[PDB]
């Protein structure tokens, strides 16, 4: 796995972002996390956090996995990292996202997202409390 270039081009919410790459402007989802919808509890916080975590980043990466790039909405699927921090990560550490939607192909990280959230469970964080 290989970490490529990308810019802001907008905040959507907790597991989604509008990047360009590759010179396109472009959706990505968070692969392996699942944050509430904005209208449900928790929603609003994941949108800022990642928000938050975009917009002040100076380096956008985007990390394909070794399946799916793309999914049925056309979205991209990808690891995002925020100077060098991985925003699926620090969401699920956060317990502001769920691992989620593991599909064998696309699940190098699993693990550690798993490790992220074994501990927001811990500290019963934001989702578990
Ligand atoms: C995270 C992820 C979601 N999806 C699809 C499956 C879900 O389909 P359905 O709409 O058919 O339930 C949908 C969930 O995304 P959201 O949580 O953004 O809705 O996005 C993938 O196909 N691959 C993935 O890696
Ligand atoms: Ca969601």
């Amino acid at each position: 796995l290989h970490k490529e270039p990308a810019t802001l081009i907008k905040a959507i919410d907790g597991d989604t972002v509008k990047l360009m790459y590759k010179g396109q402007p472009m959706t990505f989802r968070l692969l392996l996390v699942d944050t509430p919808e904005f209208n449900e509890k928790y929603g609003p916080e994941a949108s800022a956090f990642t928000k938050k975590m975009v917009e002040n980043a100076k380096k956008i990466e985007v990390e394909f996995d070794k399946g799916q790039r793309t999914d049925k909405y056309g979205r991209g699927l990808a690891y995002i990292y925020a100077d060098g921090k991985m925003v699926n990560e620090a969401l699920t550490r956060q317990g502001l996202a769920k691992v989620a939607y593991v599909y064998k192909g696309n699940n190098t990280h699993e693990q550690l997202l798993r490790k992220a959230e074994a501990q927001a469970k811990k500290e019963k964080l934001n989702i578990w409390s």
